[PDB]
C-alpha cells in the first residue's frame, strides 16, 4: 500500500535540491524511502545515493527492500 504512495510523494520531492532531500530523510525518517526515490529518478551522485542509502537501511521496513534494488543499482553506475 504505501510502497505506491512512496512512489507518488517522490515525485513532489522531484522539484528539490540534493542537500534538502538528504536532510528530509535524515530528519523525517518516514521521508527517506520516497527521498532515495526521488534521488534516483534525478540521477544524483554516488555520494549522494549512498547518504540517502544509509538514512533508509536505519529505519527499513521489508517493503522498501525494491527502493534498495534501485538505489544500489543506480549507485553502481560509477566506474
Amino acid at each position: 500500500a504505501l510502497l505506491e504512495k512512496i512512489e507518488k510523494e517522490a515525485e513532489r520531492l522531484l522539484d528539490k535540491d540534493e542537500a534538502k532531500l538528504l536532510i528530509l530523510a535524515e530528519k523525517f525518517s518516514g521521508y527517506a524511502p520516497a527521498c532515495l526515490l526521488a534521488l534516483v529518478r534525478q540521477g544524483a551522485d554516488s555520494l549522494s545515493l549512498l547518504i540517502a542509502l544509509e538514512i533508509l537501511l536505519k529505519v527499513l521496513t521489508p517493503e522498501n527492500e525494491p527502493i534498495i534494488l534501485l538505489g544500489l543499482k543506480a549507485i553502481l553506475e560509477k566506474e
